[PDB]
């Protein structure tokens, strides 16, 4: 019943950009844009936790057409306007100074996307992925560990769980469990979707907990900059206690090099009860309750 590959690279769906808005506020590091595309005219359907491909125009340095780049869907299946007519992405402009000598490098697809104008036609493929799907059980617990744009799939979950319009549109899913997002970014201006995330926590204090790891504004107990692995270590016992529930699911996105720190913290917590985390975790993965998507 899960939609998959309704459109492929050889015959992509040609969508139209509706809006391209900045998510990084003044004083933040980098550029991250929220881009919404019109899906009318096609049959692209999708669910929370999936991704779509974007095929940028142009050729690479070898003269070959550019290939698709995958992006985690940032909107629920109904789209940001809950009209089942759009899809949104959370795109960071990739930019890095080339080693040994000044000159900055700009990622092809991400720069194309972050600077795209409303009305422009875009080649879209997908949806893709069955690794980050949300359980249908409204009483499940959901732990979300994310950094930067890794917030994308989490937004799809949280919006479906807590937006008034979503709850009205999803009679079959009235979330009543507990969800906890631990979000790591460099600055407060970099907290993507800050206002809406905090709105949700204020409205659902018993169903949603929000924890930040802001590196340029906070220090861990050792004096270093605060990162997501530090927050997990800080709340290791609480997280492990939740993970023990047969209905708890954990989602990780964007922790390229944080996963090891995460496991170290949970391992120490589980060890107190004579449990080897690495083994317990392997079983969670097999059971489909430990979801990971890092790149
Ligand atoms: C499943 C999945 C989901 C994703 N979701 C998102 C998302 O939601 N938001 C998002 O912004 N991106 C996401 N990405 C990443 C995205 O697919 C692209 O890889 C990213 O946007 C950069 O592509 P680009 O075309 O702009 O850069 P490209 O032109 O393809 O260049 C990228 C290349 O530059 C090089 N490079 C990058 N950084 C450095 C560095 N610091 N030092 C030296 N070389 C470097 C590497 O060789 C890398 O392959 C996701 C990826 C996957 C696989």
């Amino acid at each position: 019943d899960v939609p998959v590959n309704l459109y492929r690279p050889n015959a992509p769906f040609i969508g139209k950009v509706i809006s391209n808005e900045p998510l990084v506020k003044e004083g933040g590091i980098g550029i991250v844009q929220h881009i919404k595309f019109d899906l009318t005219g096609g049959n692209l359907k999708y669910i929370e936790g999936q991704s779509i491909g974007i095929i940028p125009p142009g050729v690479d340095k070898n003269g070959k057409p550019e290939k698709l780049r995958l992006y985690s869907i940032a909107s629920t299946r109904h789209g940001d306007d809950v009209d089942d007519k759009t899809i949104s992405l959370c795109v960071r402009q990739l930019e890095y100074k080339h080693p040994e000598s000044g000159e900055t490098v700009y990622g092809v697809c991400s720069t194309y996307l972050t600077h795209i104008e409303p009305g422009s036609e875009v080649k879209i493929t997908g949806p893709v992925g069955k690794e980050m799907l949300l359980p249908d059980d409204p009483e499940a617990n959901v732990i979300m560990l994310a950094t930067g744009t890794g917030i994308a799939p989490m937004r799809t979950y949280l919006w479906r769980m807590f937006k008034d319009a979503e709850r009205a549109a999803n009679p079959e899913y009235q979330f009543k469990g507990f969800s906890w997002l631990v979000f790591g970014v460099p600055t407060t201006p970099n907290i993507l979707y800050k206002e809406e995330l905090e709105e949700i926590q204020q409205k659902y204090p018993d169903n949603f907990r929000l924890t930040y790891a802001i590196s340029r504004e906070q220090k861990n107990p050792q004096g270093g900059r605060m990162y997501i692995q530090d927050r997990v270590a800080e709340h290791a016992d609480q997280l492990w206690q939740l993970i023990k529930n047969q209905k708890t699911h954990t989602y990780i996105c964007g922790l390229r090099g944080m996963e090891e720190g995460i496991d170290a913290a949970l391992s120490a917590a589980a060890a107190k009860e004579g449990v080897t985390w690495s083994d317990y975790q392997k079983d969670l993965k097999k059971a489909g309750r430990w979801h990971v998507e890092t790149s």
